[PDB]
């Protein structure tokens, strides 16, 4: 339950460069509070003026006014605005720092978590932190001075009657800590239920066409208002909470103002400047009220913030990518598997004591069932997957001794599910680390894949900017762009998972007779079904339940009688 | 400009079923203004009763300050508390509104709008309704009143003084209107560019392989922060504008204290009840400058969330999927195609005066290369593209005659990209319209498809919950719950849009078997590139650029000597 302290600390490690414009707001509410400070002195003066007979004194009151006024201005706005500068920079950095942590987080977050759970996490709950800092820091800073400048002027004034109030300090300390605890298990909950209204409303995004075609509409609509009214539900409770608790202070507060005033109503009146000293305590007792009113509403954007620091420190100390390297080129691209395993985190055992050696500038075709475990492999090559048990050497190097960006940049991609942005065709191509290549060399890949006559046909050539999933494109028209992408990246190391499954026959014909060509000392894994394809590769490898079966050529395995030689029924 | 009364109003129909709380609100918010009128009120009595020596009669203020804010908390109660569940609800009902819009909204607007923009908009903007219209409502009634019932007690005290206010309220009023115009402008800016910071995160979520393979991490970080920045130096200027208006209007409100001042400081003061009358004048003037300050600190507020109604009802009236009908079976299922035309909104023609005629429980193979327009002729039976220009009668009846969830309920679609939720198995299989479907039932689907034995294998077998795309899963077992799905559904039209393209030899050949057993008088629209599959198809259809080139049986067109049979390379 103390860990609010935690996150607290956590939080101030960000306000390290704000030292300066920190004081500024210090400056600036303090001014403020002096100026509330100075209207009980302010009343006395008037009625003391008025009581004391000092027109005198009184012509001055109009220049005053003009003057408390004016100065509270300039410090409210000193305070205000440099609180808002230091918050929402704060949180800028804390949004930046965030998103860097995401893009590091592993293949299975991406996999286990929705993108409306994610989104939730660096929109809704980041945003959640700048509003409740931005308003927090303001009025507790504000209000919290108004209130300490209050309670020594009523010390100055009167700390016989002031030290009568501290008895009633630890009745509000109690009922202001009950709330308190109580919106916060709230803003777990207000929090919680907004991201499943997220990742209601994300999935039904993605699966447009289920929700269209096995006509999902009502289902969705129920789950949204599911997941919609909880979240209605409790932030209303909180409300209700935030709404009982501030006046029930304010009562708690009035009897303490009695009893004060009782003591004061005692017989020996005639003591204080009569109206004057009564007057200003009174006036002071009561410009304390509204500061104090405020202090207990912010409880409730307080709970909220820090519910959301909570899950922010959360998301940036969750374990990541492990990532420790070497710059090495894989020069040609020899690849040897040392009795590799590979289980999921789900305990699925894809990769059972896998051990083959691929030789530079070979092609290497991976055939099997599915549930073979061909992806599963492939997918360790760039680091998708960890090896847990046996080892990866490229170039006798151990896989994880290579700096993740070193290895990645060096092994292009041709993966089973086409992957594009709603960016243009061009930057579809020429992404990532692609994002230097220039207009000619974007053209020369799409030759090479058979894109570019289909890319010129297209409304805006090279610069329509495909749809949501490249869907405004055919299906073998967006596995060509992804061939572009992988053909432009021209690397040691090439994988062409089930790349070719949405072509045409003139289509797969060009782009196979374009990969003979692409055999530049390059060493490929082709996985590939259709056995015409895989009939040229230097090495066959009969995959089944994350063993091999056999190996060998296309003569050496038709040879053979088994695996192979059945697949050809 | 006028167009934020046309939005005021709107949102007015929405508060006709909350007249009742309203009043509620009024009533405790009326309560509250009279409780800080009763400050001058009581300030006054303090000094009358101090000054005209009246002990009797003070012996009355303890037990009238336990009253005062006794009589204020059960009110501020009443009128904070209804407020928010008037608002709160209201928004709630929006939320459902604009989700249900969502869901009716045509293919074509989920491929041209990102996630991200899609999501800002029911999130993002319906949230900052609420932030906006729960505080502004709030502020805007509480503060509303208050002044309102100062304004009329300085009138009743003195409206000779009181009337010098009014010349000095078109100042305020020129003052408050600069401001409030260069917010709104400010507060567009601030939701346009927090609709591309969830852009930009939602896209690196779904693109996670080719942001790690591609290595597009600093770029995906660039872009993020070009948005996060702009965002936030645009908030900032918002806030520079409010910090900045408040103090000013402060200020020529002290102006017109002053003045009013140095006329109430004039010879004749021995007129008024000396400091009594005086007094409480000046507190009542005093007691208007924070609910004011507050009056004009909510104009940041109210400029934000007028901006997101604008956007929640621009979404509300964009033009959505037509739907007017009647309920057919469909019965056996007869297709014609007559003269049909298919143009894309970028002016693309897929389909061009395409004519085919498809009698009940036939099955019809779709081939061509890819452009051939075989997925926009098959997504046109399910209406995710409308015919522009020709018709399509399914039973002699004009497609667009029957209603839409008819329709779709209707026609089982294997789509050529797989897409399945982040859902067990069983939810995946029997989704919604087929979310009534036995656990048996789910089963016998499975078991049709070569689903069962590999659900069996899975850590939770038919309660394994499948990841963000069912990527925890194979390329040709992810195609099998897809089939499994369709084959559930049990339509009399079918449609198979590369269904086998991730299966291996094994899978192939037992769904094929267990397709020629779904032939149940059942139509079925086969687009496969296998020629193996189209082999035994009734009819065969040669497309190109979305005209039929060659028709006929897998005997007649190879005896043609044309596409077909040169297709048989
Ligand atoms: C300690 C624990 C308990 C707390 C408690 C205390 C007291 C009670 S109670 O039941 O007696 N109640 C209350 C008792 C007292 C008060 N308040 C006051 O006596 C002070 C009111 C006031 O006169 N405030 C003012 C005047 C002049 C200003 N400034 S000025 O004179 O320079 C000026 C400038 C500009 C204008 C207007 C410009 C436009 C024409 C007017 C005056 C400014 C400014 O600038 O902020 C502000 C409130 C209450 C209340 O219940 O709310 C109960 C509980
Ligand atoms: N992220 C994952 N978590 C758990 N199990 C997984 C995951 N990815 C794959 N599997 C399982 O591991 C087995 C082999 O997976 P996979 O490597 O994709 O096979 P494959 O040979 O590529 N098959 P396919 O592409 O369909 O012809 C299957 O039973 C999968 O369901
Ligand atoms: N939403 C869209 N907007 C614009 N053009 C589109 C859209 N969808 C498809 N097209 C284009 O229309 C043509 C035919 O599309 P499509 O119907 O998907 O062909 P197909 O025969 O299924 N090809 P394929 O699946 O790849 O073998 C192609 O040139 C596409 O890029
Ligand atoms: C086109 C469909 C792809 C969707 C990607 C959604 C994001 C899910 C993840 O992590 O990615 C998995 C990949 O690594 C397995 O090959
Ligand atoms: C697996 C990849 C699918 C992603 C769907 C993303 C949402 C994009 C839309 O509208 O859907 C298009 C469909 O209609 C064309 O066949
Ligand atoms: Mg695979
Ligand atoms: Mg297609």
């Amino acid at each position: 339950m103390n860990q609010d302290f935690k996150v607290y600390l956590r939080l101030i490690s960000y306000l390290k460069p704000y030292w300066g414009v920190a004081l500024l707001v210090l400056i600036g509410f303090g001014m403020n509070s002096a100026t509330e400070v100075s209207v009980a002195k302010l009343i006395k003066f008037i009625i003391d003026a008025i009581q004391n007979a000092s027109r005198a004194d009184l012509d001055w009151f109009p220049l005053l006014i003009i003057l408390l006024v004016f100065f509270r201005g300039l410090g409210l706005f000193m305070g205000g605005y440099y609180t808002a500068v230091i918050s929402r920079s704060l949180v800028f950095s804390i949004r930046q720092e965030v998103y860097a942590k995401l893009l590091r987080l592993p293949a299975q977050y991406y996999l286990d978590n929705s993108s409306g759970h994610i989104t939730a996490k660096i929109m809704y709950n980041v945003e959640q932190l700048t509003a409740a800092s931005s308003e927090s820091l303001k009025t507790i800073v504000r209000d919290g001075m108004i209130t300490l400048g209050l309670l020594g002027y009523l010390f100055y004034t009167n700390w016989r009657l002031t030290i009568c109030i501290m008895v009633f300090l630890p009745v509000i300390g109690i009922l202001v800590r009950k709330a308190s605890k109580r919106m916060r298990k709230l803003s777990m909950q207000v929090q919680d239920t907004m991201g499943d209204v997220n990742h209601v409303v994300q999935e039904s995004i993605n699966g447009n066409a289920v929700v269209k075609s096995f006509a999902g509409e009502e289902s969705e609509q129920e789950r949204f208002y599911k997941s919609s009214e909880e979240n209605l539900k409790r932030g209303l409770k909180m409300v209700i909470v935030q709404n009982l608790n501030s006046p029930v202070v304010q009562v708690v507060m009035a009897c303490a103002m009695a009893l004060i005033v009782w003591l004061a109503l005692r017989p020996q009146i005639l003591g204080n400047t009569t109206a004057g000293e009564f007057v200003a305590y009174i006036t002071a007792a009561g410009l304390l009220s509204k500061p104090v009113k405020n202090l207990t509403d912010v409880n409730e954007k307080l709970q909220r913030g820090l519910a959301a620091a909570h899950s922010v420190f959360e998301l940036l100390d969750l374990p990541e990518e492990q990532n420790s390297g070497e710059l090495k080129p894989q020069l040609q691209g020899a690849i040897r598997f040392d009795h590799v395993v590979l289980n999921y985190a789900d305990g699925t055992q894809a990769i059972k004591d896998f051990s083959l050696d691929i030789r530079p500038g070979e092609t290497v075709a991976l055939v099997g069932r599915s549930g073979a475990g061909k992806t599963s492999l492939v997918n360790m090559l760039v680091r998708f997957q960890e090896v847990s048990s046996g080892q990866i050497y490229l170039d006798d190097l151990p896989i994880r001794d290579i700096e993740l960006s070193s290895l990645r940049t060096q092994i292009a991609m041709v993966n089973q599910q086409v992957v594009l942005f709603n960016r243009t065709v061009r930057e579809n191509i020429a992404y990532g680390q692609l994002h230097n290549a220039s207009d000619e060399d974007v053209i020369a890949a799409a030759k090479a894949a058979y894109a570019h006559d289909f890319i010129m046909n297209l409304p805006n050539g090279y610069d329509t900017v495909l749809g949501a999933q490249g869907l405004n494109l055919s299906g073998g028209q967006r596995q060509r762009i992804a061939i572009a992408r992988a053909i432009l990246k021209n690397a040691p190391i090439l994988i062409l998972d089930e790349a070719t499954s949405a072509l045409d026959n003139e289509s797969e014909h060009f782009i196979q007779q374009a990969f003979d060509e692409a055999m530049q000392d390059r060493t490929t894994i082709v996985i590939a079904h259709r056995l015409s394809t895989i009939e040229n590769a230097d090495r066959i490898v009969v995959m089944d339940r994350g063993q091999i079966v056999e190996q060998g050529t296309h003569q050496e395995l038709l040879a053979k009688h088994g695996a192979y030689y059945q697949l050809h029924q």
